């Protein structure tokens, strides 16, 4: 996928029921491919959580679709870490190949249309200045 | 788990690619490191001496690297040397594959291509039990 | 040219990477490492290329040839490479195509037989290069 | 792949005056060169192995350069234009680079008089002369 390009649509099973990616048309969009034995995973998570109660108000989510082989060991993860955002569980790995995913984790800022406007691999506390600029902006400044 | 056939892979390697199966008959210490994984600043140089100790028994260490920019996996090669086979995987296919649940996870594979044990993370207090483990399996 | 491009399965930098992939795309494949000057030059305009054909269906394939990956690696870290990377480093598929010089790269139609072979790389060659490839789309 | 102390696997290549065997060359030390000539770097270290040979060629020593073009000819006209003062086998095939365990273009070799590896050099710049004219000045005592 390139920039501008539509990001994939996904129907994965949740902790609640199903979540797809065209459910949140309308508004900007943090997609996150995670697993529960990414390291750097630990440290994106207390973000993303600073970031969906800071722009929730402004039409703004984090998805973070899960690749752990068993969704068992994420939910064991999730018992242990915070995740105040939706999350997805792809145990199969059919979504990340879709989006042409090529590391862990590997993030994508969606607008309010569904297109792509980047595409983030890995993550660093380094990371979240610009990441945040990049939400911010999508959001309308 | 002690005792499923350790699933197969063919991931890039630094001269070609690098398959499980290519070294059926030998142990295998498999190992899945991070250049963000601290332990494996403490693993490597290890895994260095038992390669080079046990290499004559029929023992090989492959150790696959799960780094989302190899730039980061270069940078920890270039400090901490491997002498032993070495993969990436980016994507994280053999990890979704072998069920690793924590880093550094190590798996012993007997010559018949069967695990033997799985080991999470890598203090100094293992490295004892882990050696007697690979002794034993030769 | 006419003959037929050799297959292979190179270790990439996500993954394995296979001429046989690329078919049904006119293919761009290029042989060149660290220590070839001209290169620092071709990549900048094979990620033009890229770009600008990739719509149409052009794919650029950069097999690099470097003894030492670690020195291919400051190589990408610093010249940007918009396309598909492979890594021969036992130089298995520049014998295969009888790579004669460096940097060479082979142009190939969908039907991957080989429509072109060039050796070198100078400001002279951007033009006439894009016109066969513009030709082959 | 081969270790310090292993013995040099023997082979027997065409050469421009008959056969190239290692094993002619017992009791000399070796200089094993793996090259090609759209190698850039071999053109930097032909200049430097006539040199070697030229210094050292009364202490028993040998370089042996195999060459792994695809068609010899071209490997001959690559020598119609640079000077080799020494051995030069051609292996089309490609057969003895697997034998030794060749990982790199260039990749050469110092083998001592009993046939035995005493180091395994992949590639070649101006820098790495110095080291290596070290070792072979060692490997003939």
């Amino acid at each position: 996928l390139d920039k501008g390009d539509k990001a994939p649509d996904f129907a994965l099973p949740g902790k609640t029921g199903v979540v797809k990616l065209s459910d949140k048309t309308g508004s900007v969009v943090y997609l996150d491919f995670w697993a529960s034995w990414c390291g750097p995973c630990r440290q994106s998570f207390p973000w993303m959580n600073q970031m969906q109660a800071k722009y929730k108000a402004k039409g703004f989510q984090v998805v973070a679709v899960n690749l752990d082989a068993k969704t068992g060991d994420a939910m064991k993860f999730l018992a242990q870490v915070p995740a105040e955002f939706t999350v997805a569980f792809d145990p199969k790995g059919q979504t990340p190949r879709l989006y042409g995913v090529k590391g862990m984790p590997t993030s994508f800022l969606i607008d309010r249309n569904g297109k792509v406007l980047l595409q983030h691999v890995g993550f660093r506390p380094a990371d979240k200045e610009a990441l945040e600029q990049q939400i911010l902006a999508a959001l309308g400044g």
